[PDB]
């Protein structure tokens, strides 16, 4: 085994490219399409074959469906292993995805797992190209994936369609779940009435050795699915082989691949993913930029990345040194269910187990961070999510900006970007498969460290400062300065401008979830009031115009006051 318990060993001399939203991914993903000679594999847990991977949206020559067969009428064989849902309740609808791409070209074999009952998924998203370029991250090549800087929340308006979402793309997820995804294009909400969900992911592309490590693991499990079943086990599914025999501008770094394998998905058993975020955790010197969208941590939960996080606080605060943790959820999970009435069933256990590993309880972080320290957890954690405002039907309107993204960003140097939420099942390995990346910098450039010169690494600092300045208003504020990212005025500035927005969205929209409802009584008195946007619209919108940037603090006391099923499926 190598560092971190992986399959894999560093790659120094890699050239990797992070990509933030989807739209940069799917375009650095169909490029690589088109330029593919032999092989191409794919990992997802959901796939839409009639995703556009370019927008706006004019010819079908950059639909992922139309490229597969393309190319595959090139003489590329495109290998694709697919996750089947327990119940057809997960509309991804495994079944209609399958049939398209072996419609397509008999050189697409499509391949399904698992397929005996389980409560585990295959959550990992790749995409190899000739064993030399690996896409990953949290990004599949889904419904409502791709978005970019401007999250926008309407879509109103083949060769002269201005939609940058038709159809199934357009989607609330949290109002209303997919339905009917053999008919594509036709939409399934009003998007005169019913406003879209932003969306919000990080994928990187890794040139060179960890492809081929990647293309290494899609072949284990191909090996593996094959060697499970009978229909598969026929030579219509060929065996697949790696090969050693050894691109858009990116950064030269090292990167070494991780994942979480056990013996139900993959032949082996392996969570370097965890111990790659402890390690890192551990070792983080100046702060941690977390960017994931499950925080379920703090040992019912037996993952410890909640337990690092608190003694490297504890640890600085008793050495004196300065000293950030960003956290940054989504406000709601990715599930349909009305908030007002409370929430859904699986709403409601992630919440509760969020909120466990947070504040609740005497295991939480901000519990035993009081208890050492009084009210200066404030200086060290930061939890706070994403939500922006638009224009519609002539009243304003708000959305949170669904934080699908799986990334943590150590001092400037390091990054971890992968597939794996911060939960039991995505980083014990013994669940799901999963895969990620550990990218180090070897390369660096000026920036400020506490006011002080820091060498900092090119490819996390771009990461980090991309990410600040999409959060903040840096488009708007450029007098606002993203290179010390720990300083006490940075740091005073970023809370300041979360507890504003937070402040300034339930004073006009009146959303949820929020501090105001801690019962569900009070929460249920709460929505019979109308929200100020629909009734004194030019009010609110001039309201609205001291909204900074989409940061808002999480609300950390929504519903405060308040056996045959496992609990381990929400964690
Ligand atoms: C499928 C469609 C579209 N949906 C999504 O894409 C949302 C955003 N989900 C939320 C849950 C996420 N998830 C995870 O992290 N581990 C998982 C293990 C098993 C299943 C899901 C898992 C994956 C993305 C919402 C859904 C209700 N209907």
């Amino acid at each position: 085994l190598h560092r971190h318990d992986s399959y894999a060993p560093p790659r120094p001399g890699t050239l990797a490219r992070w990509f933030v939203n989807g739209a940069g991914y799917f375009a650095a993903v169909a490029d690589a399409i088109l330029r593919a000679q032999e092989e191409i594999f794919i990992t997802d847990w959901w796939l839409s074959p009639e995703v556009y991977l370019k927008r706006p949206a004019h010819s079908d020559d950059w639909r992922l469906d139309i490229m597969l067969k393309r190319k595959a009428e090139e003489g590329v064989r495109v290998s694709i292993l697919l996750f089947k849902e327990v119940e057809l309740a997960l509309g991804i609808n495994s079944g209609y995805s399958k049939r398209a791409l072996m419609l397509l070209h008999p050189n697409i074999k499509v391949m399904r797992h698992p397929d005996q009952v389980t409560l585990w998924a295959h959550h990992e998203k790749l995409l190899v190209v000739d064993q030399v370029v690996a896409f990953l991250g949290g990004l599949d090549l889904a419904y409502g994936r791709w978005d970019d800087l401007h999250y926008r929340l309407t879509d109103l308006g083949l060769s002269h369609n201005q939609f940058f979402w038709l159809g199934k793309d357009y989607s609330n997820l949290i109002t209303k779940d997919w339905v009917q995804l053999d008919r594509p294009f036709e939409d399934f909400i009003d998007r005169e009435t019913t406003p879209r969900m932003p969306w919000r992911d990080v994928g990187v592309v890794v040139h060179g050795l960890p492809a081929r490590d990647l293309a290494r693991h899609f072949i284990q499990r191909w090996n593996f699915t094959k060697t499970t079943k009978a229909k598969y086990k026929t030579p219509t599914y060929p065996y697949l082989l790696p090969k050693s025999t050894s691109l858009p501008g990116g950064q030269c770094t090292t990167v070494q691949v991780l994942r979480s394998v056990d013996r139900w998905s993959a032949g082996t058993l392996e969570n370097s993913i965890l111990n790659a975020y402890l390690h890192t955790i551990r070792e983080s010197q100046h702060f941690l930029y977390i960017e994931n969208q499950f925080f379920i941590s703090c040992s019912t939960v037996l993952n410890k990345v909640g337990d690092e996080i608190v003694d490297r606080i504890l640890k600085a605060h008793k050495q004196g040194w300065c000293y950030r943790v960003y956290v940054l959820l989504p406000l709601l999970p990715g599930f349909e269910g009305d908030i007002s009435t409370g929430g859904g069933n699986s709403i409601q256990a992630i919440l509760h187990f969020t909120y466990r590993t947070l504040c609740r309880g005497e295991y939480s972080i901000l519990h035993r961070l009081k208890a050492a320290m009084g009210t200066a957890w404030r200086d060290y954690i930061s939890i706070c999510g994403l939500r922006t405002h638009g224009e519609l039907g002539g009243h304003p309107v708000s959305e949170l900006i669904y934080i699908h993204s799986k990334v943590l960003i150590a001092d400037d140097r390091t990054v971890i970007i992968g597939s794996a939420n911060i939960n039991d099942r995505s980083l014990l390995g013994k669940r799901d498969s999963e895969l990620a990346v550990l990218i180090e910098d070897t390369e660096t450039e000026p920036s400020l460290m506490n006011g002080a010169e820091y060498q900092a690494g090119r490819f996390a600092l771009s990461l980090r400062k991309h990410c600040f300045g999409v959060i903040l208003g840096a488009n708007t504020r450029p007098d606002l300065d993203l290179r010390d990212p720990i300083c006490d005025d940075f740091f005073q500035l970023w809370q300041d401008m979360a507890e504003s927005n937070a402040n300034i969205y339930e004073q006009i929209f009146r959303c949820l979830p929020s501090n105001a409802t801690r019962s569900l009584r009070t929460l249920r008195e709460y929505v019979a009031v109308e929200p100020l946007a629909t009734v004194s619209p030019p009010l609110a919108r001039s309201e609205l115009t001291q909204v900074q940037g989409h940061l808002v603090h999480f609300p950390l006391k929504f519903l405060e006051d308040e056996g045959m099923i496992p609990l381990e499926v929400w964690t």
